[PDB]
């Protein structure tokens, strides 16, 4: 079974991406399963809802009392050394929220890591049928 273990957070970098403190070393983590409008796009840099998608995960995570991450059940890094995994602040999954808030779409799916893909999708649905931010 999947479980939750305790982290500590160090710094939001972007809507997708946050540096934590787990297992007593810093580490970046990259949100599973959603993609965010980026304000650090490799080629594209700012794009729209980007300030708006990073600010959300921002405070969500900084205003936390407990972060706790998840993993998937396949790989648990990408290519680039970031952990893949769901984020918890305070018993809430970060990368649901910020689908629910039209501020993130579900991403490319590469199996086995999408445990929390029809979910996800759900949620989605229901920020294109509000037309919430992206979806407006």
């Amino acid at each position: 079974k999947l479980h939750k273990e305790p982290a500590t957070l160090i710094k939001a970098i972007d809507g997708d991406t946050v540096k934590l403190m787990y297992k007593g070393q810093p580490m970046t983590f990259r949100l599973l399963l959603v993609d965010t409008p980026e304000t650090k796009h490799p080629k594209k840099g700012v794009e729209k809802y980007g300030p708006e998608a990073s600010a959300f995960t921002k405070k969500m995570v900084e205003n936390a009392k407990k972060i706790e991450v998840e993993f998937d059940k396949g790989q648990r890094t990408d290519k680039y050394g970031r952990g893949l995994a769901y984020i918890y602040a305070d018993g809430k999954m970060v990368n649901e929220a910020l689908v629910r808030q039209g501020l993130a779409k579900v991403a490319y799916v590469y199996k086995p890591n999408n445990v929390h893909e029809q979910h996800l999708r759900k949620s989605e649905a229901q920020a294109k049928k509000e037309k919430l931010n992206i979806w407006s």
